[PDB]
């Protein structure tokens, strides 16, 4: 299931570019490109990605921001698109394919706060999506949420889904072969991972003892609900797709679907190794464990 | 699959015929009969439906009415029954079997506000709503929702699925075949659908450039959970199984259980045609699919 | 896949050991144990469980009560472990194994009110929680949900999968052979039942005509979400994980996720026969159908 012109095709993975042009403006620019992504040890993903990560590059706008995206296709032969779940747009203009080897500019202001979704808008959806065009983009809320002062630390997961390798039967009527969690870089020294089944674990997130900790996450799919839970711990507040007004408090588990989003925050009261889980167990025994690791310093 | 007694059998589609009898009574009738619906091209399903349609027909009342509810089942061999998720009633004296050329009224309140699935309720129950014997009653809240002054144009739509033909062991163990929308119109001139891949895309619901839009929505199943979104928008308000209290906002996607409801609102800024989707993207490739054509004046 | 040191091992259920021994200190002990049950008319399945039920048996606490639990291990071979949802621990020190004919001791604090899961945290956890090894604990709220002068009645459900025998490749890959409900007694009279197809429809929970009725439930999967809906009756109000500030009101469904919980409320204004169902209407058809008897005297 590997098209010709895909064949011995590996685009090194680029940075994202992105700089603040106004108040309320902002430039973002990604690649379309076809990388290869070690999603379990030994195995071998030819993903379709932006910017050679999958899930993508994180991207953090603030609310009211106005985007100018600027997407550069570079694989060969398969047209690509973006669709950001945070923005108002017209999707037959502004979230509409770009050809290989050409370039598309699209504007859109981002104007609620929270934790989006973004991917691939071009046809067949659920065949870029699996193939790993899925990511999120965080929109800061102007006031903030109500719990930040007590926020000790925080990071970002994303919680996906790998299949047989571009299999569309496999996408719709096949159970996942691979359910992963990846962390994406807020601030320098975080790690920026993708999704697989083993960095998580043996390359844990930091913490330290007594911290609260909030994470900023997404389920993307394609296919699959998350029942998102951290082991040892019970999360004192959630923010439904991130936005404050949605304000759940003393959850164990958080539900999210297909793209859904959360920003969820717990403290951490003993030294130890703490798992990071989908509850649905079929999901977690097929990768989706992450860890983190609480020590007296927090550092490792 | 088709039993002797279908063979052949196409029962024409009749109107729901609804009356309001008092300040707080309402009569409904509905006919349990077997009708042929080209749920994707070529594929034509010998539903089990009410009044021909399936999902069927929209139920509307207001909170605080009763139902005198008649049900004449015309199927040659197979009992039918109703169950509406709104009422207060007892489910084995007031949700019971009609036999075939029978008919049986049953009366029970909607005490409650909301966008309640309603379907048969005769055992194996998993048959009924498969073969298409499911649909919605909505009831209206007595004080209305504190965002209905900021509405310009609303419409229903339902998320279903099909399976092989009457097979129950597909209903039980098997993904779906087929995750369709449908539309019942609430005014004269809204389109009216079936649960089919196609009718949504070919003939999108139509609105105008800025409005704001709300959608009555439930998810039916029988089987599924839906992750509802509506691309090149974010849901401003949205209302757990349509009670004004279940208030959240600056959603991106509603998870809806099987069975379960919502009122969603949301603007659309730019002219363009706006996908709805269910965001588990293997139901979306399956059908779960409609479209939303933005004009500048509304029209086509 | 029954190994060969559990071969015709059926060790009897005990009760729960539980007492308090200080203002906010309590004792548990419960024993690892395998054990025969019965999931379908003439189906044994080979349990891993706690006490020789499945789910285990019921713990009640109050918010902030420390728990000092000790877990006896009575399988000849297998290790076996506790991790509490409602508890705040360090998952690689106090959710640790206790290997087979041993004993050990953890105390942790339970500080936030909710319907919480437990179930074994030794890898893979799918393979214990699958086999049996989950249940309940309720943290009741110091200071009460605001309707508890409204409710007359009340019950614990839990709804579970079975698969087949220790079969981790149906574990991870497998639909569920069976989806069930069990009841776990709150006060003396109270039924005390596993999970299993039959149990709660032969013999109903019972109640009377026009009590409100809270049941206390969490879906423990393993692996499915849950659609929970009581027939003929609306929830009147949802407490999300049983914490009081997660408050719904007018719910016809309430979404589970794996491990997650709730308390609901609801009235049944007249006597009858009422379902209480997954309205996943597959795992419903598979076993996951209760009964609640409601007379006019609220006796058999
Ligand atoms: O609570 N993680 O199994
Ligand atoms: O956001 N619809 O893929
Ligand atoms: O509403 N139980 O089918
Ligand atoms: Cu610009
Ligand atoms: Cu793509
Ligand atoms: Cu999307
Ligand atoms: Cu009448
Ligand atoms: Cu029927
Ligand atoms: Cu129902
Ligand atoms: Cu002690
Ligand atoms: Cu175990
Ligand atoms: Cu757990």
């Amino acid at each position: 299931n590997v098209i010709a012109a895909h064949k011995g095709v590996n685009q090194a993975p680029v940075p994202l570019k992105m700089e603040r042009v106004g108040p309320h403006d902002v430039h973002i620019e990604m690649t379309a490109q076809i990388t290869d992504i070690e999603i379990d040890k030994g195995k071998i993903y030819k993903a379709w990605t932006f910017n050679g990560q999958a899930p993508g590059p994180l991207v953090v706008v603030n609310e009211g921001d106005t985007i100018h995206f600027t997407l550069k296709n570079m694989d060969p032969v398969v047209p690509h698109s973006m669709d950001f779940h945070a923005v108002h747009a017209s999707p037959s203009k502004d979230f509409i394919d770009v050809m290989p080897n050409k370039s598309g500019t699209f504007t859109y202001p981002a104007n609620k706060p929270g934790v989006f979704m973004y991917h691939a808008g071009t046809k067949p959806v659920l065949q870029h999506i699996a193939n790993g065009m899925h990511g999120v983009i965080i929109v800061k809320p102007k006031n903030g949420y109500p719990t930040d002062k007590e926020v000790d630390r925080e990071y970002v997961l994303i919680q996906n889904e790998w299949y047989k390798y571009n299999d569309m039967n496999d996408f719709q009527n096949g159970v996942p072969s691979y359910v992963v969690f990846s962390s994406k870089a807020l601030k320098p020294g975080d790690p920026n991972t993708n999704g697989d089944t083993f960095t998580l674990k043996e390359k844990p997130l930091l913490a330290k003892v007594g911290e609260k900790i909030r994470l900023y996450i997404n389920n993307v799919g394609p296919n699959e609900v998350s029942s998102f839970h951290v082991v040892g711990t019970v999360f004192d507040d959630v923010y439904l797709d991130g936005n404050p007004n949605n304000h759940l408090q003393g959850m164990q588990t958080v539900m999210l679907p297909a793209s859904g989003g959360a920003v969820v925050e717990f403290t951490v009261t003993r030294p130890g190794t703490y798992p990071i889980v989908t509850h649905q167990f079929n999901h977690a025994q097929k990768g989706a464990v992450a860890m983190l690791k609480v020590t007296e310093t927090g550092e490792d």
